[PDB]
């Protein structure tokens, strides 16, 4: 398990098309999970799952645009649920769950597609891992440093202190990351002023992005999003903070770093 | 009680709207307005709660501006309007199984209503204020012709049992009424100025989508209302029906139309 998860992912950031393939895979998984909490029903799950997985490809390769395939994946989904679900108050339930999967999971995750394209495969790996880096440092400095509850009563506990730490761990992960990456080739990287914010957002977003998921799970009755990968936890669980991050990161990058060819 | 309250609104609705397609910024302001209304309605079915409604309402109304003026991009503000919304519901709603209910309703509002309707923003920009008005009215045009040729030309049920009556026949008619509305629309508009219009091959499809989309777009809304228990989305405008009700098929149309235009007409700026 754990020996390949880290490098398999990374080795994917090589091609734009490789990136797509990873995002696609992750979406079938994460998507399957979030949809399965609303459907234990045979076909239902699968169709909407396929939709959730198609976006990266349609967005990146088919249309060189995002909004166009987003609208039709939604439209195709609702059409389907109208055909299949004949109880109207229920057609609403599947569309609601599919609606969250589409925005939260699918739309938000495929934000790597433009982050990669417009900011170099480099910063892509940077954003992704900076969440892993924040995550560790948030845990450690959280256990031994305080009880200031920012997390809700239903969500797994989180501290202001744990975040201020994970913040710093990202702040540092970048000095290190900068040097190593401007070296290995003349590679594009997060400049020095786009540092403090990029940390701040990986901080604040992963926090909110996980709390939102935990709330999402208390509604479906579980403490795990689902079991797809034999690894520890669920696929949606290993992603949750990353979802809120990517979008906010891409915004932060454009505001503070311009563009590429 | 006067006959000037029901007629004055019937006289301005049509031209007020049209007179807006003049500026890109005017278009934005109409779309913004319509979203606060339509949005207020769809959210209100899930919330009879004081603040809740209003916050998410404002979010749903902001997208057109943020998308058109602030970011010259769509996806960026879409993601943050959602994120700002969920953050809010986490703060306010403390029951997790309920935070899910408001996010679900807000989620449909965002995509269906807000995202779909503001598609006029790019349709206008990339296809000329002309075709914008063309798409919008072509739904009004399809709507009439679908009603008439529907009453007297058939009873083959395409519409669901909870949904207002619809027939394959009524659509094949509204299809044609749009097909024709364009010959007419083309001539008048290539005349009044050297104006950009739906070419002749982009005709058959544009009809087909206004047909098929308004159909699905209304059925989805009707299903949406059966869940909330009403036969009207809400009463905002004193006019007949609700604001969301006058738009429902238009939502599914705009997106699909924009796609269809790009596939078939390039960037006729
Ligand atoms: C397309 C970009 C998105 C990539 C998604 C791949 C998710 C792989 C899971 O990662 C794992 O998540 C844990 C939980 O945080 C970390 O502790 C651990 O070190 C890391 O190996
Ligand atoms: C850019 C969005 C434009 C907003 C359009 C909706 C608000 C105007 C509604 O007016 C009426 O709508 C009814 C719906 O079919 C028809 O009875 C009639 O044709 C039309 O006069
Ligand atoms: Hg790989
Ligand atoms: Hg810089
Ligand atoms: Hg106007
Ligand atoms: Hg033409
Ligand atoms: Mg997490
Ligand atoms: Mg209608």
């Amino acid at each position: 398990t754990a020996s390949v998860v880290a490098p398999f992912v990374v080795l994917c950031f090589v091609s734009y098309e490789s990136l797509i393939g990873l995002v696609s895979a992750i979406l079938i998984l994460a998507g399957y999970e979030l949809i399965t909490l609303e459907m234990k029903e045979r076909d239902a799950r699968f169709f909407y799952v396929i939709l959730l997985a198609l976006y990266p490809v349609l967005y990146g390769l088919v249309f060189e645009e995002p909004t166009q395939p987003l609208s039709i994946l939604f439209i195709t989904g609702v059409v389907f649920s109208l055909i299949t679900d004949k109880d109207p108050s229920q057609v609403f339930k599947t569309v609601a769950a599919f609606s969250i999967a589409l925005i939260y999971v699918t739309f938000f995750l495929s934000f790597f597609l433009p982050i990669y394209r417009d900011f170099g495969a480099a910063n892509a790996l940077l954003v992704l891992t900076s969440t892993w880096v924040f995550d560790s440092f948030a845990y450690f400095t959280g256990l031994k440093f305080g009880r200031t509850r920012i997390s809700p009563r239903y969500s797994p506990r989180k501290s202001l202190e744990g975040v201020i730490g994970g913040f710093l761990g990202v702040v540092i992960y970048t000095f290190l990351y900068r040097l190593v990456v401007n070296d290995l080739l003349s590679v594009n990287v997060i400049c020095f002023r786009t540092f403090l914010p990029f940390a701040a957002t990986v901080a604040i977003m992963d926090t909110f992005g996980d709390i939102f998921e935990s709330a999402l799970k208390r509604h479906y009755g579980v403490k795990d999003s689902g079991k797809t990968l034999p690894g520890h936890g669920g696929m949606l669980d290993r992603i949750d903070g990353l979802l809120f991050v990517a979008p906010v990161c891409y915004i932060v990058f454009k505001i503070l770093e311009g563009v590429v060819r």
